[PDB]
């Protein structure tokens, strides 16, 4: 009696309530507290030390509740916590023990799952300090870290970082560290009002394997002149990555510091996601220096169907050494992005490019070993005003990378600055199908489409074709005489180029190179013997040693004469044709011809 | 004592029984209502004025309850409710107040999430009457409307139109509309069984951000002649789209009417989707009286990746003023989609396209701003009856649209009707690497491949390859004399052409002009002079003044003579070569040759 | 007051204690076990006969207790049954009914979902034995089974098959066998540590529709020499498919007989996946077999951004018949793939591939019906050593196959044994734009780059285009007395070919028919008559009857003399052309030439 309604009102009370599903007589006969037990929330640790609940709010620090309900959780083999909705939850101080050399607020532990449908903000201890929301590693030393698995942070809440700026330029922020991590994943939620370094982190130095970041939203994550450098996802395990994600800034440090997402590991990709405000888009990159986890290699990296509007480059490629290790980057897809870079001034960002071939952190261009990247089925366009715009700016070493079937509409097609880098260039490919578009016409006075500003370039192929006129470069391609070229191809395809005077331009005359392949149209004039009948013309210049075969270009307006359709040459140099001569005389004519060498 | 039992049956009893989580000592303590307080259902408001629990059914109308579950919610700042499994719950009478204007039932408000598990019916109430069944407008002047956000109706549920017909043409029915939305999505509801309008609607008139519709499945949606137009999904708000549905539609009239997904806005996406039985798969588009919220351009839009049976068109692009506002599409992708239209009867359906460049509402063809599409990468095909199909039908002005690496087996490749509307075309680009199918050989009596029926082409390129004969072709591309066609690039490879009397056919000499590039096969009839030795053969007939160079596609079947391997032309249009008679006289030869102009 | 304390500590006790929202007012007045009653778990069907729960554990087989609970809520209209995180729940005996002829553990119902949260493991009583551990179908012979419909299974849970070997080859082995199976689906579950035959099947012959696996892991699913073949998913229902799953195995008999995913009916689809440690990535087959539910034709097959790193072929193609039934293959894509074969030596698996078109099961290669496929913007890799590697191995009768834009990096581009099959071949299409990497260059000896080891070849186009040389090689492309070829289009690019002794090769001279279109290089020597002027040049060989057309692709060293630019053919086999001789004499030289055959 007395007994019994004390023990109903004691926090034992809901233990002594029988309950049977649905009233069906063969199911288990359980207590109320049982059912209740099969789920768990923060209230259930969000109380005093009477037991008393706290209302959450900015002036109560939630942190070490959820530490506490994440502790007890996982003491059972796990589950999931909900952070309940219709309420923001502060956190207000830093975690203690093996997550503290990493500025950590709460410490993730395996097979504990998160249901964040509520909001977690930060509070202002935060501001101007250094900080990492939630922390995956044990240790203070990554390396002497265990693992983190079975990991799922989800839900349709919100973190959010208080607006608060970065108080140097030094310090690190993160939301979501999850460290040596196997199976854990970021999906729903939305990371939003900072000035941080990451969002996200996946794995580390390579240890890692299936963490992923999908359906998330990333909105203003920079927003201060003190922020170093931003890259919202970086993916450093293999068999991991990014889907179905949205990133947006609106800051203008945010168009100069910060990528979307670092694919730094084998086997991990970045699909189906839009992305605006940023500066750059993705680097696929492999550093000796991470290496330790899965490899020195990053291999089947995978850049496709997303949507950006950038201020400098889209897919940022790399790799380097250390003393004792050496990474390598090689089979590479980047395919069905459509890209554009935003509304700005020349030279007012980040020099602007759909691929760039950066050189290493301390800019050293010769310790590159990237090849077999396919880039294929993509869009770029860039504003005309945009001077600083290439499909591709090779500013390292390139041991390949292959273009098919890509629309690219901006300034240059494939750049590097002169006087700078002198890359070394293999096996680039330029196939016919790239498309190259207008709207940059006009506004190329003393530039070279395709500038060839390297070292050497060797097994190489551009296939140059216009699809309209722009009589105001240059040339099409032009390789300066300290760029050695052989065993390329090279070809200038005559449509909408009759009025241009060059086309294709070799300042040290490698296109007479014993393995070169190229063509281009050129205007020639010529003089004919005056023999009445089949006659010779030929060229009054020299420079055609290096010409196997050329053909008219242009229509013959005369009645009484044709000069040849078809030329060779001669060991002078001339080239040389046989013509016809209704009636005799020397003739003289300027013909356009295409100049063909081995092809 | 009587206090007691008495409480404990009362509606408050649950707020006297104690509860600690798992018994833990460091919990919260708290009551077994407090816990159930952390979920809420419908059944938690499907209750009499004396609060007793009714049960849904065809003669129950639970819309007042799952209205006042919802208001409830919001007043918390919201959460999600369950629409429980096992039970049909219908709804059966309009909502009151913002939603009137709509023809609304149920209205959404911000946070408050419906994880619809079990089945949601319209009651006969509805039959031949509009409705709208989720609405987040909260004003019947959408103008005059307050936002929705985030809000997400989701779970593995049905909501079951109930099969009824419209009443009139000019009622709409809708599923959900999302509003004025801001993160708001619909992911694993089936929606089915009905005539309606849409089955969801994202954003209003460029206001909204982040919506999207994610594995639903749409099935059967049209069902009769007074259905007066069907788009599944409509997108009109930015950085929104639709990923991993399913459409399908059985009726009729669906293969006239019904488009899957509409993109209005910039940064929009349609992706991963099968489509079955539908006219048409998605309109792109920029309506100038939707421009409101999000500027007058539609940019970044892709389609990518889908399945598609349809009877009409794939993807329609287009753009179109109002009186003050004049709306732009540029940017666009089309890519990696497998598409064929079902069959049936030639013309029985509007004319079936994978592109369709169409006019606006009103039919104006003048008003158009389409540019920078890339369509890559995709497959089409039709039966060989169906003479209304083609890769693109060009029916409006185009500013730019560049295909790439398709493959099109379809009965044309470029169409417009004669006589219909003279479309203005600058920068259409048909690229070499597009693969034209043989389905249709043997077809094609009377028909133009490529059916250039413009007013003007400028800055355009048709490379024709064909892969197998089709010698019932009237040509591969013909140009009546009313298009114009200047700074161009035409021309048509000689493989499988040898039959061929008509290659490419400019009906007005087109192919003269200064700046167009043409190449293609043609039979030329020549004659030599009688010398032994070097000698001319000219062409007959005076018609190639335009010829740049000419060379053999035939062999020589003698041994005294040959004609020449290359020929030039003559101010009076004869083409002329330097052939060889081993012995001397006049000869006479038929030989097909490849025409060049300019290239 | 005594019947109170006993009512409320019986089961039935919780249905006495009132429960009311939220206190709010306008709720329903409940019981708690009205709420409880919303959801459901494995513990309330987990207890011995008298109602007391029992713990799971590897000797307490659960596997009644989860039939109990499914065979209840399906009595309901269906739910979701929750597997408790934080357990192991162990299954130790077989199902009993219609599930008895699978070899079944658990009975699926219609409407009835498993969210999977902790793990499901198999006890030794399973090995050495077959099992299915779930199964869809409700009767012994599929034939005679009813549907399952509006099946779920979800979570973050695990499926661990104890590492049990097969007891006999002939056994068969599954996870989840869906049946008839109609809105069916597996998300987020990992399948691990097994020798199975499959881990999920979906449908059966063609009955069931809008079955999906997305985010699963299946790891470590083949580990013995008894396991017969493997395929982790097989699709055998329309519309459907699998999306973004991560498959991988360590086993050296994976290698040889684990494939990923077997898409067998139409509108059916495999995206954005991980593949490693693998034989094969996906077949996608018609067997005539398997036609009963959807008809006789697999249509819009879709193969779409994965990643995989296999050891025999990566896309296999298929269609057989039976003695009633024929099946066929047709609108395929296969696109946005990185693949590439893993390291090992030559000839130690399956032959490599990116796409096989293969033998039926019985080794016929007269039976396929096969066409319209688009292989498109994909790339492979094979290192440099394995022989046995190819961009097709085209093995049985071929209706039809396009690749466009592609980079293939391995041994052959085309190839098929010789001896072995000789199939018929129409509509193989290698357009220009398919890149060829240079990983082999050096190791062709004896090895033609396309080896046409077919019956015939017809309306097909081979254009060859190297990137880097490889002077290793027999020839770029070879055809066999043997091979029949007509009405086609086969063509050398010269880059990288002026040291080539044969670039393609006619063993029956099979280049010379009516409508074949060829061009290729090759060396001639030439001898001119001694005439001053205008002066023939005749090739010294008699082979060059079928030559429309040559011209020079080596420049002319000399002063006095030049050879032609362009030469046509004589009727005894003889080049012939018009040089110029500056002063008289009989010339000899060998000139590299392009040879032309109408193009
Ligand atoms: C912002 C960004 O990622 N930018 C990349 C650039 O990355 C390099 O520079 C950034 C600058 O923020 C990182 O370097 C900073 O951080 C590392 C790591 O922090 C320490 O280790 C972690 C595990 C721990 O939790 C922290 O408390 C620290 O102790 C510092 O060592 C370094 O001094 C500091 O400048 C980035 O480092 C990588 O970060 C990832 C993600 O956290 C870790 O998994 C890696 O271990 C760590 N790498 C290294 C080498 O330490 C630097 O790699 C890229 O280099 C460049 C090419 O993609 O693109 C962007 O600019
Ligand atoms: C079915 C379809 O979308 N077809 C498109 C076509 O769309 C135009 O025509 C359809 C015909 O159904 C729509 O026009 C009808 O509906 C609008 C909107 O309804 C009113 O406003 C909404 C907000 C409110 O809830 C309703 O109660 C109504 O008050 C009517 O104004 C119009 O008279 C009527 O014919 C479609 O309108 C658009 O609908 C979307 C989705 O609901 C709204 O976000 C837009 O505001 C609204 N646009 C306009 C201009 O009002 C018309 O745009 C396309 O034009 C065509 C090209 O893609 O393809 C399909 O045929
Ligand atoms: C492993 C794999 O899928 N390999 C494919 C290959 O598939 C053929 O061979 C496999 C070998 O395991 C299957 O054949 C075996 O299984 C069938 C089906 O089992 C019976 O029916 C099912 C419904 C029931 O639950 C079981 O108890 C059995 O009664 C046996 O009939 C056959 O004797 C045995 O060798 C595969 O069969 C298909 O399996 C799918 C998935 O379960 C079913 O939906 C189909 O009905 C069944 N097909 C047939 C014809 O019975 C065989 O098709 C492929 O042929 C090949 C080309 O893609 O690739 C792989 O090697
Ligand atoms: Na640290
Ligand atoms: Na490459
Ligand atoms: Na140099
Ligand atoms: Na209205
Ligand atoms: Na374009
Ligand atoms: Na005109
Ligand atoms: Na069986
Ligand atoms: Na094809
Ligand atoms: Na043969």
């Amino acid at each position: 009696p007395d007994q019994f309604r004390a023990i109903i009102e004691s926090p034992e009370g809901a233990g002594h309530v029988g309950y049977q599903y649905r009233r069906n007589t063969g199911s288990t006969m359980r207590m109320v507290s049982d059912v209740l037990d099969e789920r768990v929330s923060l209230w259930d640790f969000h109380c005093d030390p009477s037991g008393n609940v706290i209302q959450p709010g900015p002036n109560v620090d939630s942190r070490q509740y959820l530490q506490a309900a994440i502790d007890y959780v996982s003491s059972n083999g796990g589950g999931t916590i909900t952070i309940p909705a219709g309420y923001t939850w502060y956190l207000g101080s830093y975690g203690v023990g093996g997550i503290a050399g990493h500025s950590g607020i709460i410490q993730l532990r395996s097979n504990v799952n998160l249901n964040i449908e509520g909001r977690i903000h930060l509070s202002p201890f935060f501001d101007l300090k250094p900080f990492q929301v939630f922390v995956g590693f044990d240790n203070g030393d990554p390396a002497s870290s265990g693992n983190l698995e079975n990991c799922h942070i989800y839900g349709h809440g919100v973190v959010d970082f208080g607006g608060y700026e970065f108080g140097a330029s030094s310090q690190l922020r993160n939301g979501v560290a999850f460290g040596r991590s196997y199976n854990c994943s970021v999906t729903g939620i939305t990371f939003q009002n900072g000035d941080v370094t990451w969002a996200i982190t996946l794995g580390w130095n390579g240890y890692g394997s299936n963490c992923y970041v999908r359906k998330c939203r990333f909105i203003n994550l920079v927003n201060s002149s003190v922020n170093a450098n931003h890259s919202t996802v970086y993916v450093n395990c293999p068999y991991s990555g990014v889907e179905s994600c949205y990133f947006s800034m609106s800051s203008s440090f945010a168009r100069n510091i910060a990528c979307s997402v670092a694919l730094h590991q084998h086997d991990t990709f970045y699909r189906g996601s839009t992305v605006n405000g940023y500066c750059r888009g993705a680097y696929v990159v492999m550093h000796a220096a991470e290496a330790a986890g899965a490899g020195s290699y990053a291999y089947n990296m995978q850049v496709e169907n997303n949507i950006a509007v950038i201020y400098g480059q889209f897919v940022i490629l790399g790799s380097d050494v250390t003393a004792t290790v050496s990474g390598h980057l090689n089979d590479v897809i980047v395919s069905g992005n459509i890209v554009s870079i935003g509304e700005r001034a020349a030279f007012s960002a980040p020099f602007g490019a759909f691929i760039d071939i950066g050189p290493d952190n301390s800019g050293a261009s010769n310790v590159q070993d990237i090849q077999r990247v396919l880039v294929t089925g993509n869009s770029f366009y860039a504003p005309a005003n945009i001077t600083d715009s290439a499909a591709i700016t090779l500013r390292a070493n390139l041991n390949g990378c292959t273009f098919i079937a890509n629309n690219f509409d901006c300034r240059y097609m494939v750049y590097n600055a002169p006087g700078t880098t002198s890359p070394v260039v293999q096996n680039l490919v330029w196939d016919k199908s790239n498309v190259i578009g207008g709207t940059h016409a006009n506004q190329r006075a003393g530039q070279n489409l395709f500038d060839m500003q390297f070292a050497s370039v060797v097994n190489s192929t551009i296939e140059v074709q216009l699809s309209c006129e722009d009589l105001s470069m240059f040339s099409c391609i032009l390789f300066p005489a300290s760029c050695q070229l052989s065993y390329s191809k090279i070809t200038v395809d005559s449509a909408w180029t009759k009025s241009m005077s060059n086309t294709a331009v070799f300042e040290g005359n490698q296109q007479a190179g014993a393995n070169v392949y190229v063509s281009y149209p050129a205007t020639v004039n010529l003089t004919s013997y005056n023999t009445q009948g089949a006659v010779p013309f030929f060229s009054t210049d020299t420079n055609y040693a290096w010409v196997t075969s050329a053909y008219s270009l242009s229509i013959n307006e005369n009645l009484d004469f044709s000069p040849p359709a078809t030329y060779t040459n001669k060991a002078n140099g001339q080239l040389v044709g046989v013509g016809y001569n209704e009636i005799g005389g020397v003739r003289s004519v300027s013909v356009r011809l295409m100049l063909q060498r081995q092809v």
